[PDB]
């Protein structure tokens, strides 16, 4: 599913990510856009040959298991596969573990890049919250 920005700033808002652990939801929706283009089913292989899941580019590295990352975890406790739905709910559970692992949202490059410092709030003007 490829969400629109307001809609995916409502479905982030219903599972809880504005404000968590202080960042506000333009800050989820600004590293939504740049990190899949608002696209549920977004992949990308990494250069260390992991590769990074749905609209949050959760890598399997670390977060998920996709049974072809070698010496990786699974954090989230949940096949990569389950990142691509439709249903945001597991991308949106594992980030919530993921922000709170200590670095915040940089923990997302992109975030850090292109959505940090800026005016995240551009990103939910105008969104019927
Ligand atoms: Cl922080
Ligand atoms: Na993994």
């Amino acid at each position: 599913k490829v969400f629109g920005r307001c809609e995916l700033a409502a479905a982030m808002k219903r599972h809880g990510l504005d404000n968590y652990r202080g960042y506000s939801l333009g800050n989820w929706v600004c590293a939504a856009k740049f990190e899949s283009n608002f696209n549920t089913q977004a992949t990308n292989r990494n250069t260390d040959g992991s590769t990074d899941y749905g609209i949050l580019q959760i890598n399997s590295r670390w977060w998920c298991n996709d049974g072809r990352t070698p010496g990786s975890r699974n954090l989230c406790n949940i096949p990569c596969s389950a990142l691509l739905s439709s249903d945001i709910t597991a991308s949106v559970n594992c980030a919530k573990k993921i922000v709170s692992d200590g670095n915040g949202m940089n923990a997302w490059v992109a975030w850090r890049n292109r959505c940090k410092g800026t005016d995240v709030q551009a990103w939910i003007r105008g969104c019927r919250l």
